[PDB]
């Protein structure tokens, strides 16, 4: 943390933040979602780190170069350490990353090393070859050498997530699926592990070892599972919370704008609310039935009746402000909702439902003020729209992502935040192939269109690929997008060195401080 000149720390410099639901795993390799991100900042440091504002900035490595984008070496500083007090070093890379794309390990980001084209990936996550010809080598204890497939310039800004992060072997080894229990875990991030009471409360402290932990100022952070957007706000009005979790509850947000103005805070996010199709499964394996539910919902009142905290529209599943999208907004789009809604009809009527036959499936959500309230408005607005029934099932967040990449589902709740500010971060994931495609959407077309952006040494022609990407996956309705959303969560006056201005909201709190109050 950087304390700005004359700003008067706290005596006491703890902090709460609430992080949405209780994480999937402690363990890097088995995770998949921002709460579960969230904690794997502070706990484990990977090649880069994102600094305060986002941008990808020095971790464990001090300095890298690359050999025409292929061929890409990191310095590691020799004063990294895990907890124990032992060396963080190349060797602890070289079996992260296998461990990541070995197929017994079953990672939902194994393919995070397809995504940065690591040398023989396919062949090893398909089981062909084994995780040690992985494209990765230890030149020294201080030295990572990775050597990619093909040249990708952005490849760098894959580094600061967390399924890239090092996990420490002998504890791996040792207790196998309790490594990450308080008594066995080993970190090498800015904070150590204290406690884990599932449901209650994660309580990291500060790691001694950590190399840059005479910046670190916040001693201890305890993170909160709680799903409730409006129990959050209210423990946090109470005092017990400092951050919110960034997810806002309808019931009280308008008037918390007019009540704490200056601790709402409200920056750009890089994430997508949308509705997933599970485009495998009959009827949803029906471009009919997909553009109708897509086209009938109205996301107008949606976004700006039902929700209102200034989220944008969406018509894509990229959010057209990421770094290098410039998409084609769709003719569909840009129709009265009426006109939406007659083709939506008819294409259901198409496909085979009528009055007496009508289409009637589930809609699927993790467990949340904000998602509750929002998919009985969309049922509603689906059966006032198309005729269609919908009954709402709720799963807490852990089984709720395991349902998806089960894949026998109908219409799931979902929202993608990107890992690197790149469309590739976003239009991987709908690869035929992707551990994270949960649309479980798979095309050719799409596949090749991507595939093409790596084949080409331009800028441009890569940002025609990716709108035509987008286009490809619009044409299919393989999803039904409903608003890019806006970051908005409460922030204690008193919590220093949140800026907002990271559009993937990276944040570690080795980076934050509190003022005396």
């Amino acid at each position: 943390a950087d304390v700005p000149a004359g700003v008067q720390l706290a005596d006491k410099q703890t902090l709460v933040r609430n992080n949405g639901s209780e994480v999937q795993s402690l363990d890097p390799h088995k995770i998949e979602g921002v709460p579960e991100s969230n904690v794997s900042r502070d706990l484990f440091e990977g090649l880069l780190i994102s600094d305060v504002e986002g941008h990808p900035s020095p971790g464990v490595a001090e300095k890298w170069e690359n050999k025409d984008f292929k061929v890409w070496t990191f310095h590691l500083r020799e004063n990294a350490k895990w907890s124990d007090g032992t060396p963080v070093t190349a060797h602890d890379f070289v079996y992260s990353w296998q461990r990541l794309a070995d197929p017994n390990t079953a990672s939902p980001y194994a393919s995070y090393l397809q995504y940065g084209h690591i040398a023989n990936i396919d062949d090893i996550i398909a089981g062909k070859k084994p995780a040690t010809d992985l494209g990765v080598k230890a030149l020294d204890d201080h030295t990572f050498e990775v050597t990619l497939s093909e040249p990708v310039p952005y490849f760098y800004k894959l580094l600061v997530h967390p399924s890239v992060s090092p996990v420490p072997k002998s504890a791996v080894e040792k207790f196998g699926d309790k490594w990450t229990q308080p008594a066995n875990i080993v970190t090498n991030g800015a904070y150590k592990l204290k406690n884990w009471v599932v449901n209650e409360r994660i309580v990291l402290e500060r790691n001694p070892q950590y190399w840059d932990n005479a910046k670190t100022v916040i001693n201890q952070v305890t993170y909160l599972p709680i799903s409730s957007e409006v129990t959050d706000v209210n423990r946090y009005r109470s005092g017990e919370i400092d951050m919110t979790y960034n997810n806002m509850p309808i019931e009280l947000f308008q008037k918390l704008k007019k009540e704490i103005p200056n601790e709402v805070r409200v920056d750009p996010y890089l994430c997508t609310y949308y509705y997933e199709i599970n485009n495998q499964k009959a009827p949803f394996n029906d471009v009919r039935v997909r553009t109708a539910l897509k086209l009938a919902l109205d996301r107008d009142i949606i976004v700006n009746k039902v929700k209102n905290q200034g989220d944008l529209p969406a018509y894509s599943y990229t959010p057209p402000y990421t770094d290098g999208a410039k998409l084609v907004e769709p003719e569909w789009f840009k129709w009265s909702q009426q006109k939406r809604n007659e083709e939506a009809k008819k294409l259901l009527a198409e496909a085979g439902f009528t009055a007496d036959k009508p289409l009637t499936f589930d809609l699927l959500y993790n467990t949340s003020d904000l998602h509750k309230k929002l998919a009985i408005a969309v049922a509603s607005i689906w059966k006032k729209n198309l005729g269609v029934n919908v009954n709402l099932e709720n799963q807490e967040w852990k089984t709720f992502l395991d349902t998806r990449h089960q894949g026998t589902f109908d219409v799931a709740r979902a929202g993608w935040c990107a890992d690197y500010n790149e469309p590739t971060s976003f239009l991987n994931t709908m690869l035929s192939d992707s551990s994270n495609n949960t649309a479980h959407y798979k095309s050719p077309a799409f596949d090749k269109l991507i595939a093409d952006t790596l084949k080409v040494a331009d800028d441009t022609q890569r940002s025609e690929l990716y709108a035509k990407a987008e286009q490809q996956l619009d044409k299919d309705s393989a999803i039904v997008p409903v608003y890019y959303y806006v970051n908005a969560r409460l922030v204690k006056p008193w919590v220093g060195g949140y800026t907002g201005k990271d559009p993937l909201d990276n944040i570690y709190v080795k980076n934050l401080y509190i003022i005396k109050h």
